[PDB]
């Protein structure tokens, strides 16, 4: 059993409603950051000390919430370009989790005093998905649970072609050996597939420079 | 300019938030259009199957040749960029972004379990150009949250639509919880600035992607 708690200023994405198929081993909530503030405008930016283009979240309301929200053993996830990479390993480390919160960011950022404060009462992992830029970590929070839950008790190189019936389609063959049912040669011919595919399309995988 | 995206899957109630992320003006102005396809209409019996047994043993489902290519074949023309995502694929990177965000139609195949029939791909290359991408590395089960990133990193890439590693960012109160805003940010000498944020992002760098450098 795991819980998944999920902030952000558009909580119209995260609703799907595959990481939906539930018999209620982990339970998930989302929480518009707008809950925390005061003025009737509803502030949640500011522009950056210093200067330098666009906003940046304000390290006050973003407090107020996570001090509700978050306790001791929780694990703190604030997805951003500027983080560590996730990875296959993140993924089965945080499957073990009891309580993940992710912090959903706009703009340019959040105050870097937010994840500061908080790497004082719990952990906090800074974290980028891809070597790309999104609007918001709204996506990425989704991409992160996919990726955990399946993980979950209860539910190397890269994979080469698959194939299923028909045996010919559209004068296309499925491989001979893949139909012979030699259990050795199966693997073999799999395995040859597998890394003729990696020395290409991701030669760093096996240690190699990237094009 | 003027982009179009068909999405097909499985699931087209997944997608429902990147026709929700959208601006209504650009949406007015013919800059981008949206279509979400579920995979199933091409399906031929009364079962309705998108996928079967993997050729050659194995666990989990590969997906049928038969049905994919009724799709793709009423969905894309010559023009089309055919984008899959998949673990095994190529890096989809800030450079694919930029070089995708100049395309009229981008048609994105999202696959479930492990994978779809090799010959799909195979014989749409051989009328249109034909991209096998992986998002990241890590596993996820089907291809549709990677379908919405990459929707959302090109589309904020079209203008009027939506290296180091940029260092940390302050704003407004100067002091909160007993932590200051560093104080060269306050000094009016931009040139000295301009020099802190360096230091900042190549220490950043240093510590959190050690490759980059
Ligand atoms: O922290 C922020 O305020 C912020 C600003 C812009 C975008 C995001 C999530 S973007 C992302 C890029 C790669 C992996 S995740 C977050």
């Amino acid at each position: 059993s795991m819980k998944i708690d999920v902030v952000t200023i558009f909580p119209e994405y995260l609703q799907p409603v595959g990481k939906a198929i539930d018999a209620g081993l982990v339970d998930v909530a989302v929480h518009d950051l707008r809950r925390w503030t005061h003025d009737v405008h509803k502030s949640v930016d500011d522009s950056p000390y210093g200067g330098g283009p666009g906003m940046v979240m304000k390290p006050t309301v973003w407090g107020d919430a996570l001090d509700e929200i978050c306790t001791s053993e929780t694990l703190l996830v604030v997805p951003t370009p500027a983080g560590y990479p996730f990875t296959q390993e993140t993924a089965w480390q945080w499957s073990t989790e009891d309580h993940l919160v992710i912090a959903c960011g706009r703009y340019e950022g959040i105050d870097q005093r937010v994840a500061d404060d908080a790497a004082t009462r719990m952990r906090v992992r800074e974290v980028s998905i891809g070597d790309y830029v999104l609007n918001g970590g709204e996506a990425a929070a989704l991409v992160i649970i996919e990726a955990v839950l399946r993980l979950v008790p209860g539910v190397s190189l890269l994979e080469g072609p698959s194939y299923t019936r028909p045996p010919s389609w559209r004068g296309m063959d499925v491989p001979p050996v893949l139909l012979s049912g030699d259990h050795a040669k199966i693997a073999a011919w799999r395995a040859e597939q597998s890394r003729q595919r990696t020395i290409e399309r991701r030669p760093d995988l096996l240690g190699f420079d990237s094009p």
